[PDB]
Order: structure tokens, then C-alpha cells, then sequence
């Protein structure tokens, strides 16, 4: 037929009346902001800070003991709170970038000084800071790739999280199992390979570089 028109046909062989989970998309925005899904969080945010701010923000909170750039001033309030043992609320923590400039969010650092606020804290900390003390959506989350969490970010049509597919249906992401979406893999003509374990991956659909079969 098409490489991608079976892509098509294959999203057509689902029953999304039967699928072992579905989550509105807008209600997972809600629960999870982006910041605290995405891969990036967790590197030095070079993207949004000056290297060089970067630098003094690390050493005042290394020895205690508030430097002049423009950006620097919502970190610079955490590191007092830090160094000096302060309060900052859960307002404070919704209000907040969530992300500290040295990557990680301020609710895991701030946790890791009062152990206690973990309960209250958890909603503000990136999935792969939590440890899952209460969920399923989490479990789920935690087990997605790079090219899945970032597909899950973007809207993507589809993407392989663990054993299950999630595939995207207007408003909501419905999770079929391994045994379902195998089979209309060979019943569409595909093959697929990992995005992480491809050479190349010219027809990708979030996590997955499609193919025909032979
Ligand atoms: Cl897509």
C-alpha cells in the first residue's frame, strides 16, 4: 500500500472501546506539568541560565556565604531558604519554575533537608525524583524512554512504554497490550525497531521507527 498508510491501517485495527487504560490529556497536563515529565529537567538548564550564573549560584550554595544577574532571583530565594533553614510553602513551590538552574526541582532538594514535607512536596517533584510511595499513571510515566516521555509531551500519535502501546485517540491515550498491538503490527505488513536501538529512524512515530515487513 505505503510505508505510511499502514501506519494508518494499523491504527485503525485497535479497539479503543477495549483498551486496558485511557487518560484525558488535558487532566495529565494537570497532574504532571511538562517541566516535570521532561528529560531536560533533570540536566544543568543551560537553555534558560547563563553558564557563568550557573557557576555562582552553585557556590553560594555550597558555602553560604547572592549574586547580580537578571535571572537568578527566584534560585536566589531557595538557596537562602537552604542555607539559612527558612520555609518556603506549597504555594511557593506551584508559583515556582519547579526546576532549580543546577538541574532537579526544588521540592526533591528541598526534601532532602526536611524529609518529612515529602507527602505534601511530591505533586512538585520530577516523576523521576518520586519514589511512588502512594499509582499506576506514575509506574507508567517512570517507565517511558527519552523518545516516549518527550512523544507524551508533544501529542505524538503513538509510542512503546515498556510491554504496552499507547496510542493517541483525539482527547485521550488509550494503553493496549503486548499481545493486541503485536498482532497488528504482522496484521498492518510493519516491522518496528527502538528509536534508542536504531541506526536510523526515518518513519518514527514517537518511540517506534517503522517499516514494512520483509
Ligand atoms: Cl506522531
Amino acid at each position: 500500500d505505503s510505508l505510511p498508510e499502514r501506519i494508518d491501517t494499523f491504527t485503525e485495527l485497535f479497539n479503543y472501546e477495549v483498551a486496558l487504560k485511557s487518560y484525558d490529556i488535558r487532566i495529565l497536563q494537570s497532574n504532571y506539568p511538562t517541566k516535570l515529565l521532561s528529560p531536560d529537567s533533570l540536566l544543568p538548564q543551560t537553555s534558560d541560565y547563563p553558564l557563568k550564573d550557573i557557576q555562582q549560584l552553585y557556590s553560594l550554595a555550597n558555602t553560604c556565604r547572592l549574586p547580580l544577574s537578571p535571572l537568578i532571583t527566584e534560585p536566589l530565594v531557595f538557596t537562602r531558604a537552604i542555607c539559612k533553614g527558612t520555609q518556603l510553602t506549597p504555594r511557593w513551590f506551584s508559583r515556582s519554575g519547579l526546576i532549580h538552574p543546577g538541574g532537579g526541582t526544588y521540592a526533591a532538594r528541598y526534601v532532602e533537608k526536611y524529609p518529612e514535607l515529602r507527602p505534601k512536596l511530591a505533586q512538585y517533584m520530577h516523576i523521576k525524583e518520586r519514589d511512588n510511595e502512594e499509582d499506576e499513571l506514575l509506574e507508567s510515566l517512570q517507565n517511558m524512554d527519552d523518545d516516549a516521555i518527550n512523544a507524551l509531551i508533544a501529542g505524538a500519535s503513538m509510542f512503546i512504554e515498556g510491554k504496552e502501546m499507547w496510542l493517541r485517540r483525539g482527547d485521550r491515550y488509550f494503553v493496549f497490550s503486548k499481545d493486541v498491538w503485536q498482532e497488528n503490527v504482522a496484521n498492518a505488513g510493519l516491522s518496528y525497531t527502538l528509536a534508542s536501538q536504531s541506526k536510523s529512524c526515518f518513519v518514527k512515530r514517537g518511540n517506534i521507527c517503522w517499516d514494512v515487513e520483509d
